């Protein structure tokens, strides 16, 4: 089975290749990390096993979900750091996901009520609904578009997140640049429609998750540095007219960012196109064209399954396979894939409950 051969991930020598990709569950009360979540991924961790954690946030305008974690406060900082010490007494890597919704939030996610920050003033189409702390849908509002200091200084709270990170005892982060957030909302053509350096062209529209990248390899250092990427994705209308060669053009600022610093970056992971809330071929064609673009380690995301997980190492199409869905209903996800033993079904109505234990703990390992 080739996702139980050992990997090297740079830095991180791992054990096997099934990775906990990052999920927002909205247990980290008032956005402070919480005991519960500290039992969540322990219960999932395996010795030489990759943890990515939720989107965390790296400001407090970042959020467009209740009740996720952040990491830009101190008290934030002193309760990851209890969650990183279990993770790593079971023998894990664990990497935190700095996390900036961009439009894709809410005044009530925001403080004093503000606008949404964006790339852009035009909200989501009304296609899309945000969840409420109430357990409703409310509308996307009309986001604000920042001017080039605010862009620097969204670009500091990068860097102060990733620090903090590291000072909580994470291995590293991971750059949460996919999805119809913000960053991607500067990446994709149908969203930025801005007239100065950062619009108006793929370069130009490149230069915001550039930015944000070095800062943070600056900061912690390239090999503790992934980067998530999405630019085949129906999510936030986050839609371009060339999603490989806005692929393409990322991974080749992230190939000249890994050459500029004398080191790769820890990897780059991916999100499947078919991965939902045009043909298979294509999807499949577009994931490998960025894979043999990149220089380094590749994770994929989006759907998979054991056998499909199995058969995207085998041939070559990625380094690390990391499962969500799965993940959440099954806490010893790997040593099923080992033994192939039947998965447990997920349910999503507690996918993002606030209950400490009731679809987020209580999920039973093989008996
Ligand atoms: C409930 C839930 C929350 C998620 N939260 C995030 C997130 O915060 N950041 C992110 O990059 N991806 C997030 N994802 C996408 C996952 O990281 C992953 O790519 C996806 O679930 C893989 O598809 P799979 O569920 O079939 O394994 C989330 C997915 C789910 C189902
Ligand atoms: C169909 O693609 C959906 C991608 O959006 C996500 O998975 C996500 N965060 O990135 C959350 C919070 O669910």
């Amino acid at each position: 089975n080739p996702l139980f051969s050992p990997y090297k991930m740079g830095k991180f020598n791992l054990s096997h290749r099934v990775v906990l990709a990052p999920m927002t569950r909205c247990r980290a009360l008032n956005n402070i990390p919480q005991a519960a979540l500290g039992e969540y991924y322990e219960q999932r961790a395996t010795a030489g096993g990759f943890l990515i954690t939720e989107g965390t946030m790296i400001s407090p305008t970042s959020a467009g979900f209740p009740h996720v974690p952040g990491i830009f406060t101190k008290e934030q900082v002193r309760e990851w750091k209890k969650i990183v010490d279990v993770v790593h007494a079971k023998g894990a890597v664990i990497f935190c996901q700095l996390w900036h919704v961009g439009r894709a939030s809410h005044e009530v996610y925001q403080p004093a009520g503000a606008a949404p920050i964006s790339s852009t003033e035009k909200p989501i189409s009304n296609r899309w609904r945000i969840l409420m702390p109430d357990g409703t849908h409310g509308i996307y509002p009309k986001p604000r578009a920042i001017g080039t200091y605010e862009i620097s200084q969204v670009v500091e709270d990068y860097r102060r997140s990733a620090l903090n990170a590291i000072e909580a005892g994470f291995d590293g982060i991971e750059i949460h640049g996919a999805h119809g957030y913000l960053i991607d909302q500067f990446l994709k053509d149908g969203i930025n429609d801005r007239t100065d350096e950062y619009g108006g062209s793929l370069a130009n529209r490149c230069k915001f998750i550039t930015q944000v990248v070095q800062a943070v390899v600056s900061a912690i250092g390239a090999d503790r540095v992934g980067v998530r990427v999405s630019p085949a994705i129906d999510h936030l209308d986050a839609m371009d007219s060339n999603p490989l060669s806005l692929g393409l053009a990322v991974v080749e600022r992230l190939n000249k960012i890994q050459l500029h610093s004398g080191s790769k970056l820890a990897y780059l992971h991916v999100t499947q196109p078919r991965y939902v809330a045009g043909s298979e071929e294509e999807e499949a064609r577009l994931m490998r064209t960025l894979r043999n673009a990149y220089q380094g380690t590749f994770i994929c995301s989006g759907g998979y399954t054991r056998e499909l997980g199995i058969e995207a190492v085998a041939q070559g199409d990625a380094d690390l396979v990391s499962y969500g869905r799965l993940f959440i209903s099954n806490p010893d996800l790997v040593m099923r894939i080992k033994l192939n033993a039947p998965l447990n079904k997920y349910n999503r109505k507690t996918f993002y409950t606030q209950d400490p234990v009731v679809g987020y703990t209580d999920y039973p390992f093989l008996q």
